[PDB]
DNA sequence: CGGGATATCCCG
DNA sequence: CGGGATATCCCG
DNA sequence: CGGGATATCCCG
DNA sequence: CGGGATATCCCG
C-alpha cells in the first residue's frame, strides 16, 4: 500500500520501450536523440524488390514526441551525414519498410566516408550472408567510448549537433546472428563488431574490428538476443564464414555500374569509365552493356 | 511477421523501474549509475532509530554484476559515493536505509558538494515535511553539453574505475509537494540542476532552478507523468521559501552532531573552539550535550 | 547530516 | 600472500 | 549501394 | 515569411 503513494503520480518515463516497424524494431534514446539499438531480420526475398531510396525522404519519426525528436535542421550543415542503422537496401521488398528506415529514429550522425564506405561494405556483407544462411538477424547502434588521457584519466567526449543536441557517436556496433537453415541442426553463428565513426580504408579487414559479445554488452550496457542459450553451441561467424568485405576492385566496379543510371551527360558517363581505367579495373559484360545503352540514351538527349 | 524478428528476443536495456522499501529507481547499465530515483518523504519516515554508521556501500544484488558498479571503482578515484535517495530520509527503517547504500543509488559526487550544498538541499526537502503532508522527490545524474568559444557543443565527462562509472557534470532534483490529501490547494513543484562541484553559501537555491520542460529536454525523461500539466501547479519557491541553511545554522548543527563522536576532552574542546573562531554563538541544545559528553569523559 | 583513511587481524 | 572485516580516527 | 547541394515553385 | 514539394546536379 505504501507503494501506491510512491507511484501515485507515476514513475518517470525513460521512453526506451521497443518500437516496431514493418521490418525493423528499435529502442530510442530520448536524451541523445538517436536510436539505442535497431534490430532487423533479412532474408533472400527481402533484399529484392522495386522499392527505391530516391523515392524516400529523411524526416522525424511521427511516433516520437517532438521534444525528444531529431530534425533535419540538426543534421544539414553539421558536417555529419544521416546514418541509417537499419539499411534501406535491406527493404527493397516493401516501400513502406524502406520509408520507415528514413525516420530519424533510425538515424545517427555518421562520418560521410564511413557511411558510404566501410559501413556500407559491412551492410553489403550482411546481405551477402543471405546467400549462405536462410536467416540473418542484425542489431546496430551507436557508442560513445572513453579515451585515456596522458595523465591516466579516462574521459568520454562527444559532439552534439543542432539546436536539439543530437549526439555524435565515437563508434558504431553491429551484432550479426545467422541460422544456416530452419531444418539444419547446425549451430548458430554470431559476431559482434565495433567500428570507429570515421573514414576506414580498404586495408583493415572486418575481423580487426571484431569483439566478444560480452565485451560489447559491457560497453553498450545492453544484452543482445536474451532468449539465445549461451550454454548451447554458438560458433564464431568469422570462423564459419569469411567475414570478408568487398575489396577495392569489386566495390569500385559495383559503384561505377550503379552510377551509370544517374549519369546526366555523356561527359559524366565517360568520367565513370575514366575512373575505372585509372584504377586499372576491367569492366565486366554487365557494366559494358549498361554503359553503352546508357550512352545511347544520353546521346539522343543531346540531339533535342 | 514480427515473430521472426523477435525470435531470439529484443535487446535488453535494463531500464525498468526497480522498487525498494522506500524508493524506486531506474538503473543505467551503460554508465553504471541510476538514471532516476523516486522517493516519497513524510515526517514519520525521517524519524526513527536506523543508524547511518551500521550501513555499508555495496553492490546492489538485484543488478547483473556485468553492469554493476563496485567500491573498487570509487575508492581512490578522487570522487565520493553520493546517494540519490538520502539515508537521512529513512531513519524509520534500517532496511530502507541499507538499501540507499546499494551502489544502484550512488553516483560519483564531489566531496564538498555531497557533504555541503547537496546535503543542504536534502535537508530542505526534509524541512518541507513540516509544512506539507506529502513530498515526492526525483533525483539523478546529468552529463550536459558545454558550448566552446568556437561554437562547437561537446559532452565531456570522466569515467572512473575498471568498470568506467560515469562521473556526472550536474545533479538534478525535482520536488513535488501536496499540502494534504484533504486540502484543495494546488501542488507545489520545483526543478533544480546543480553542478557536480563545490558551491558554498553565496548562491541561493533559486539560482539553480529550471523549468521542468527544460530539465526533461536535458535529461530525456518525463517526470510525474500522471500529473496534469494543464492543471494549476505552483512554483514551490513562491509557495515555500527554497532557503537553504546558512553558514551559521549549518555549522552549528555539524558541531552539535560531532559531539557524539568525540573520544577525548581535547577533540571535544576543539569543537567548541572551532565554533568560537567562526564567531558562532552556541545554543542550549549544543551546550546541554557538551556537558554530558564532557562529564561522561570526566569519568573515564 | 554527508563522506573519508588507516592499523590490525583473520585465514582461504 | 592478499583481500576483507573491523575498530578507530578523521574531514566539511 | 550510401550520402550531399542548389534552384524554384506553391501558398497558408 | 517559411516549410514542403519537386527538379536538377553532384560526391564516394
Ligand atoms: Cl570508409
Ligand atoms: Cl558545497
Ligand atoms: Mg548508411
Ligand atoms: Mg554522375
Ligand atoms: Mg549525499
Amino acid at each position: 500500500a505504501e507503494k501506491a503513494v510512491l507511484e501515485q503520480f507515476g514513475f518517470p518515463l525513460t521512453g526506451t520501450e521497443a518500437r516496431c516497424y514493418t521490418n525493423h524494431a528499435l529502442s530510442y534514446d530520448q536524451a541523445k536523440r538517436v536510436p539505442r539499438w535497431v534490430l532487423e531480420h533479412i532474408s533472400k526475398s527481402k533484399i529484392m524488390g522495386d522499392a527505391d531510396r530516391k523515392h524516400c525522404k529523411f524526416k522525424p519519426d511521427p511516433n516520437i514526441p517532438p521534444t525528444f525528436s531529431a530534425f533535419n535542421e540538426d543534421y544539414v550543415g553539421s558536417g555529419w551525414s544521416r546514418g541509417a542503422m537499419a539499411p534501406a537496401g535491406n527493404n527493397k521488398f516493401s516501400s513502406k519498410a524502406m520509408a520507415e528506415t528514413f525516420y530519424l529514429s533510425n538515424i545517427v550522425p555518421q562520418d560521410f566516408d564511413n557511411n558510404s564506405g566501410y559501413w556500407n561494405r559491412i551492410e553489403m556483407y550482411c546481405r551477402e550472408l543471405t546467400e549462405r544462411f536462410e536467416d540473418v538477424w542484425v542489431v546496430s547502434g551507436p557508442l560513445t567510448l572513453p579515451q585515456t588521457r596522458g595523465d591516466g584519466k579516462k574521459i568520454v567526449s562527444y559532439q552534439v549537433i543542432g539546436e536539439d543536441n543530437v549526439a555524435v557517436p565515437s563508434h558504431l556496433y553491429k551484432v550479426i546472428l545467422a541460422r544456416r537453415s530452419s531444418v539444419s541442426t547446425e549451430p548458430l553463428a554470431l559476431g559482434a563488431f565495433v567500428v570507429p565513426n570515421e573514414a576506414i580504408g580498404f586495408q583493415p579487414q572486418l575481423t580487426e574490428f571484431q569483439v566478444s559479445l560480452q565485451d560489447l554488452e559491457k560497453l553498450s550496457g545492453l544484452v543482445f538476443f536474451p532468449h539465445l542459450d549461451r550454454t548451447s553451441d554458438i560458433r564464431n561467424i568469422c570462423s564459419v564464414d569469411t567475414c570478408k568485405l568487398l575489396d577495392f576492385q569489386e566495390f569500385t566496379l559495383y559503384l561505377s555500374t550503379r552510377k551509370i543510371e544517374g549519369a546526366r551527360s555523356v561527359l559524366r558517363l565517360e568520367k565513370i569509365m575514366e575512373n575505372l581505367k585509372n584504377a586499372e579495373i576491367e569492366p565486366d559484360d554487365y557494366f559494358m552493356s549498361r554503359y553503352e545503352k546508357k550512352l545511347e540514351e544520353l546521346k539522343a538527349k543531346e540531339q533535342s
